[PDB]
């Protein structure tokens, strides 16, 4: 809903696609965002097992 | 055989494209001349007529 497209969560988070894009919007006197696609990949899933005895 | 083809022999002679350029040979690592096309227009013909009686 928001953009975090560009990655704001961390400044760390920019690469030329992002400066790319600033530079286009510089020279741009209008933009669309055509499509928007998101791919989560699970490396791993990991629960913290906890084992209690009493106390 | 130089490049005028930015315009230097005035400042006056910028247009996007050459700012277009600028913003591009910033984010470029590298760089071709794929073809260059030159059209001279001729609006006018003008000989200056000297008539000359003597003095």
């Amino acid at each position: 809903q928001c953009i975090w497209w560009r990655g704001l969560q961390n400044a760390a988070n920019v690469n030329q696609t992002i400066n790319n894009m600033i530079a286009l919007n510089t020279i741009s006197y209008g933009v669309r965002f055509l499509k928007a696609k998101l791919c989560i990949e699970v490396y791993a899933v990991t629960r913290k097992r906890l084992i209690q005895t009493g106390a």
